């Protein structure tokens, strides 16, 4: 079992310094393991549990220059270098806000692997991974819980599973976008079945080659979004109820 100490704003701090400093305090010598830094934070490994005990009872304990006090995160972990760093989101975040039209609360996430303001940063933001569309849906809940239109169109998204939760943290989304992507299979709708849509898009993905006719086609998605009144642009015959 080994844990990970983070010490943020440690790049504000002579490493000498600092590392002398906290082994001043611990109670036994250790060894930064993979010390590294990573924007203002300095972090390193312990393999130790018994360690890491004495190293989370320097948190507090140091006091700095300018008055302030270092403190040191610890959390088991992986091992020596096995997802989003904290920069990576705050990116991300920041993109999103550019995109988002409060007026109509319209979030426009439009084929967002090929971006002006990210062109190379080296972030290639990867909507159809599992952990990047997490922070994305996560970001949503906090900022945006009244979002009502998503555009999630060109993006390569082939599992919507990895947005199901999107159910509960988009209450309000009645417009959603998924037109020009990689969904292959109708059974993909039904990971996000609970969403109340007025409007759906899903041109552009094989699963349409599925049906014979837009009769069927609207059949099967309607199925999954009852209330559902336009599809692809189009407005839809007003549903026969029994």
């Amino acid at each position: 079992n080994w844990f990970k100490i983070t010490i943020p704003y440690g790049r504000k701090y002579d490493k000498a310094w600092l590392l002398s400093m906290i082994q001043s305090k611990c109670s036994v010598p250790f060894t930064p393991i993979e010390f590294h830094y990573e924007n203002t934070r300095a972090q390193f490994f312990v393999e130790d549990a018994s360690t890491a005990s004495a190293l989370k009872a320097v948190n507090y304990k140091i006091l700095d220059r300018e008055n302030r006090r270092i403190s040191i995160i610890i959390n088991s972990s992986a091992p020596p270098h096995t997802e989003l760093k904290p920069e990576q989101v705050e990116q991300l975040k920041l993109i999103m806000s550019k995109r988002y039209d409060g007026s109509q609360q319209v979030l426009d996430l439009k084929g967002l692997r090929s971006d002006p303001d990210l062109v190379a940063q080296n972030i290639d933001v990867v909507l159809n991974r599992r952990s990047c569309m997490a922070a994305t849906l996560r970001i949503i809940e906090e900022n945006i819980p009244e979002l009502l239109s998503l555009n999630l169109s060109n993006n390569r998204l082939y599992r919507l599973d990895d947005m199901s939760s999107i159910v509960q943290k988009a209450p309000n989304l009645k417009i959603l976008n998924l037109s020009g992507n990689e969904l292959k299979s109708e059974r993909e709708l039904d990971k996000i079945k609970g969403l109340k849509l007025e409007e759906l898009w899903l041109d552009g993905n094989s699963l349409c080659d599925t049906f014979r006719d837009q009769s069927t086609y609207i059949s099967a998605i309607r199925e999954r979004f009852p209330k559902l009144l336009r599809l692809d642009g189009h407005e839809l015959p007003p549903p026969i109820a029994f």
